[PDB]
């Protein structure tokens, strides 16, 4: 889907950096059940709607607006495993695989709601942080 | 893509059928805002792997499978409302139309987790009584 595949991408692109490394178009198609070929289509789209940039060395460069778009994502994928997690109580296994799917249906004022709501916002319940303060 | 689409139709043509309005596609159309011509594609196209009949009384006639999965996305469509209001407290009228997209990711692992965490499982807040469970 356009608008939700613009963030499944800029999901990764996220998760590559956190993990501490270069995003590297090459190391998405490993990340993803995906190829170089469809790869670029996304990355080309994408970075004329002003998203990413292709460069050198870590190479795809998150504009100011695509940071703050995939920060979202991020902590919209933070924020509701630990709602599945948390609230529910949700098997684990199944929370990101699933969670991965509520981050595209979940809202802004949900989660004022959840940030209103939980018990410990701070760290999905795999540690490691979860950003939007705003 | 096209699957969340025939859980959308299937939960109108269900949804229009529990109010009594009987399912004629221009209600479809009207219902669902996309066109007629639009929406004789996809009843038709429903109808090709036999989840809808079109003929006279009812004029859509959704089959033993098609009522399946309709009863589904129905239910995982009440109990979202039951969280979003019960667990965490969206206004209220902004509380339907979040769960007409967590109706299509909620997965069977989790409206199952659903019913042990809510106090009161048979109530919509819109009225309506929760179909399926299990």
């Amino acid at each position: 889907d356009l608008v939700d595949t613009t963030e499944m991408y800029l999901r990764t692109i996220y998760e590559l950096e956190e993990e501490g490394v270069t995003p590297l178009r090459a190391r998405i198609a490993e990340r993803l059940e995906q190829s170089g070929p469809t790869v670029s289509q996304t990355v080309a789209r994408m970075e004329r709607d002003g998203l990413v940039v292709v460069a050198s060395d870590r190479s795809l460069q998150m504009t100011p607006t695509g940071r703050t778009l995939a920060t979202a994502v991020m902590r919209k994928h933070r924020l509701a495993e630990r709602l599945l997690t948390d609230i529910i109580g949700l098997d684990i296994n199944k929370v990101h695989d699933e969670a991965c799917r509520w981050e595209h249906v979940m809202s802004d004022e949900v989660e004022r709601r959840l940030v209103k709501v939980l018990k410990d916002v701070s760290r999905s319940p795999f540690g490691n942080p979860i950003p939007g303060l705003d």
